[PDB]
């Protein structure tokens, strides 16, 4: 249906919590809960917000921020605060980091697909996110449950076609998710080996690199990763087939459900020979995979 109303003078306003693509977004809390906000920068970016709000007060799906509501006193949004942070963080944040295993790493990117298929089936027009990244895949519920925001976005994980200013559509979205399932099974950001400006990823990108090929990961889903990186959109599966893939996968990846206690403490052996090691491990997957099957 539509939005909720809430004056400013209601929220309780705390630090700031991570700049989103143009506004900024900080700690709050709002009638005994507690609750994340975004206000503007400038009144220069007020277009985005109106844009925003009308999308927003569509979407209502478990895989995507919960919006409260909003009003036009400092003009800002009310979501739910996600308590575990981005996902960038949980990968390559701060000095003490959650173990997590190979289900979590499915479970995420599964989810992930559920919000974006959502937002690609959106009637009467399909809703594109562009900016698909983990600083903007939020985590909920111990780090079980992943959560996206911001629609409307570093070269690192931007489809090749939208580089070069061209007719993109839904599959660009595809891309960035297989640029993620690499990310979550490695624990590496990707990219981080060439460096510079954004433009020498870009040209990188645009002539063929792709991450690399990741040591025992299986065949399943390496297909279904590098078919995302296709440099020709239309090879790249749609966001529902993604989804379909992905469930059946899950019931060779239990204890999605197991909250992140775990510390890490991670070397995590740079030396990119032809192919990376995963930080995950794939032993109890094949383990399960054999007992159906064969091998
Ligand atoms: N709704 C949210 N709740 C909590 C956090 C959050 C992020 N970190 N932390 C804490 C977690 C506990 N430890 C300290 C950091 C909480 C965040 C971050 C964002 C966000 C980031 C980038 C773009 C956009 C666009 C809309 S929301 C959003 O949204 C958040």
């Amino acid at each position: 249906g539509s939005l909720h109303m809430i004056d400013y003078k209601e929220i309780e306003v705390e630090e700031v919590v991570g700049r989103g693509a143009f506004g900024v977004v900080c700690k709050a809390k709002w009638r005994a809960k507690d609750v994340a906000i975004k206000q503007i920068e400038s009144e220069s970016e007020r277009k985005a917000f109106i844009v925003e709000l009308r999308q927003l007060s569509r979407v209502n799906h478990p895989n995507i921020v919960k919006l409260y509501g909003a009003c036009l006193n400092p003009v800002c949004l009310v979501m739910e605060y996600a308590e575990g942070g981005s996902l960038y963080n949980v990968l390559h944040g701060a000095e003490p980091l959650p173990y997590y295993t190979a289900a979590h790493a499915m479970s995420w990117c599964l989810q992930c697909s559920q919000g974006v298929a959502y937002l690609h089936s959106m009637q009467p027009k399909a809703l594109i996110h562009r900016d698909l990244k983990p600083p903007n895949l939020l985590l909920v519920a111990g780090g079980t449950v992943l959560k996206i925001c911001d629609f409307g976005g570093s070269a690192a994980w931007m489809a090749p076609e939208v580089f070069e200013g061209s007719n993109y559509s839904e599959k660009c979205d595809v891309f960035s998710w297989g640029i993620i399932l690499w990310e979550v099974i490695t624990r590496r950001k990707p990219f981080d080996e060439i460096g510079g400006p954004a433009f020498r990823i870009m040209w990188a990108v645009h002539n063929g690199t792709r991450p690399p090929l990741i040591k025992n990961l299986p065949k399943p889903i390496e297909s279904l990763m590098t078919r995302c990186w296709s440099k020709d959109p239309s090879q790249r599966p749609s966001m529902e087939e993604i989804v379909k893939i992905m469930t059946h996968l899950m019931r060779y990846f239990p204890g999605a459900d197991e909250p992140l206690q775990y510390p890490c403490q991670h070397s995590l052996p740079p030396g990119e020979d032809g192919r990376v090691e995963p930080y995950v491990d794939f032993a109890e997957f094949y383990r399960l995979w054999s007992v159906d099957h064969g091998e």
